[PDB]
């Protein structure tokens, strides 16, 4: 089997990307942010408390004749930008473009945090990560794509994330139309749990190309791309005005400033970010600072290659016996 979807940003921003995702029967439709840095698929949900949901659509097992509680599961999240959500869960069937999981477990929220509340566009989270990162207790539960997995014609599934502009979560096949040259592959690290892998090295704009290896995770559920402090600032130097500011918390830039490219290796090959991907826009309405797409890693302890790296690629993640990762430019 396979699956095809659309994925679209939420705002003009690029901020995250929504696709659409069929559960129960009869099929309630909610817009997930499919992420590939963690690996739960919860929800908003007729039991998330009335005052956290602001917008969204919900998700109501009892109107699902497929729904089944999962008796004495619960669930609980933190992710890296400080947000969290928490509930009980149920299995029911969920189809992703045309491919369907039966007894995929969905975490229905009972609580989630201010930022997910705020976020009327998000209806809850789809994990691609390791399930070894699942959160459901006391019994584990694995990931919509470890479900689909023996059933995919490959045991692959790509990302290939628009720049202001919708694009494709695919599922069991690699699109050959989708990219030019060749795919890259890299090894993978699944010791925390994540598509961790190694970047040989990266350039600034029209900059020599500095060898150097960077551990870092492709996570289509962070916006910016986070890299060492030393890669951070040879960027921003490049960009007058450009400075760390503690209050706004990153590097701002004059919103009149000219961005040069990025570039980061992988294995020989070379993905290109071009400048304009990395202008996320005024800090506040109506401010001449803009905020960075690049940022520094420090204090977070990994290195996040966030959807600023990753829609300028199509990206394979290879769940074969060894999982790998591919890089095409496109």
């Amino acid at each position: 089997s396979t699956g095809s979807a659309t994925t679209t940003p939420i705002d003009s921003l690029d901020d995250a990307y929504i696709t659409p995702v069929q559960i129960g029967t009869p099929a309630q439709t909610l817009n997930l942010d499919f992420d590939t840095g963690s690996s739960d698929l919860w929800v908003f949900s007729s039991e998330t408390t009335a005052s956290e949901v602001d917008g969204q659509t919900i998700y109501t097992p009892s109107k699902s004749t497929t729904a089944k509680l999962l008796s004495g599961a619960t669930w609980s999240i933190s992710y890296g930008d400080g947000s969290s959500s928490s509930g009980d869960v149920y299995t029911d069937t969920v189809s992703v473009g045309g491919l369907t999981v039966t007894g995929q477990a969905v975490e229905s929220a009972k609580k989630v945090s201010s930022s997910f509340t705020e976020d009327s566009t998000i209806d809850g989270l789809l994990g691609l990560a390791f399930s070894t990162l699942n959160t459901v207790s006391p019994t584990q539960q694995k990931t919509f794509f470890d479900n689909a997995k023996a059933s995919l014609d490959s045991p692959v599934f790509t990302a290939d994330l628009g720049y202001h502009a919708p694009g494709t979560y695919n599922f069991g096949f690699i699109d050959t139309t989708a990219y030019t040259g060749s795919i890259t592959y890299t090894a993978v690290s699944t010791k925390q749990g994540f598509w961790e892998w190694t970047s040989t090295g990266y350039a600034v704009g029209s900059g020599t190309f500095k060898s150097t290896s960077i551990d870092g995770i492709a996570d289509t559920g962070t916006t910016l791309l986070y890299l060492p402090a030393t890669v951070v600032s040879a960027y921003w130097a490049q960009v007058s005005g450009a400075k760390s500011s503690s209050s706004v918390g990153g590097y701002v830039f004059p919103c009149s400033a000219t961005l040069p490219s990025f570039t980061f290796g992988v294995g020989s090959a070379r993905i290109v970010i071009p400048g304009d991907y990395i202008d996320f826009g005024p800090i506040s309405t109506g401010s001449s600072s803009c905020f960075g797409g690049i940022q520094s890693s420090a204090g977070i302890g990994i290195n996040i290659f966030g959807d600023v790296a990753l829609k300028a690629a199509f990206v394979v993640f290879n769940g074969a016996t060894t999982p790998t990762l591919g890089f095409a430019s496109k």
